[PDB]
């Protein structure tokens, strides 16, 4: 992938919902997972570390070092102790920073352009992970089981496909029953009824045929 097709297609989602594509849904983890097959585990705190335990490059904040367009930050907040992220869309002078970032459902909201500093009244920057940029559905099995979250962010659906309309975005840390699970445009999902009362499916990893070979959660079984 590119910096300009990564930048390119965050600032259409800021120009502009619940019909988003992503499963994955932060800007962080959604960007890597979808653009280059790599997927982090943790809340956004934790996505540096993350970053460098899959082999990706990660650059920690310092006096004169300033994050390049294409950037991914992570954020130390203040108000909370998840922290934040988001794509860097322009070259930093080292006193403000362009970026792109998210504003039942936890986490993964729309999409805005923001210029912040590296240290205001909500937290400050850590340090980047510098991508490697370049040059139907069906039941598969009933099953008692409960789930763990370890993404930052997941969307959870009406449909187990693609675009199925978006009732929920869980965080990270997020447990909860399922009864079934379903594969479905190249995903692993569960299946569970919602407090709403209707069914809800949400995507645990990408499919290789039934198998969950990129997983976004944890699976127990009823012993």
């Amino acid at each position: 992938a590119t910096v300009s097709e990564v930048i390119s297609y965050w600032r259409g989602l800021a120009d502009t919902d619940l019909a988003w594509g992503w499963q994955c849904a932060d800007v962080t983890n959604g960007t890597t997972t979808n653009f280059f097959g790599v997927t982090l585990w943790g809340n956004a705190i934790d996505l540096l570390d993350s970053a460098k335990a899959q082999g990706l490059e990660v650059i920690y904040d310092a006096p004169g070092i300033n994050p390049k367009a294409g950037d991914l930050f992570v954020m130390f907040t203040y108000g909370h102790p998840y922290g934040h992220t988001g794509i860097i869309i322009a070259d930093s002078d080292g006193y403000t920073i362009q970026t792109i970032e998210q504003n039942q459902f936890q986490v993964g909201g729309p999409a805005r352009y923001v210029t912040r500093a590296f240290s205001d009244g909500d937290g400050y920057i850590v340090g980047w992970i510098r991508p490697p940029y370049s040059d139907g559905f069906r039941k598969l099995k009933d099953e008692v089981g409960t789930f763990e979250v370890m993404v930052p962010a997941l969307n959870v659906r009406r449909e187990p496909s693609l675009n199925g309309e978006i009732v929920a975005c869980y965080q990270y840390g997020m447990t909860g029953t399922y009864d079934s699970v379903y594969v479905g445009d190249g995903y692993i999902w569960v299946s569970y009824v919602g407090a709403s009362g209707m069914r809800n499916y949400m995507a645990v990893g990408d499919a290789d045929g039934d198998y969950n070979v990129n997983p976004y959660c944890k699976f127990y079984l009823e012993h």
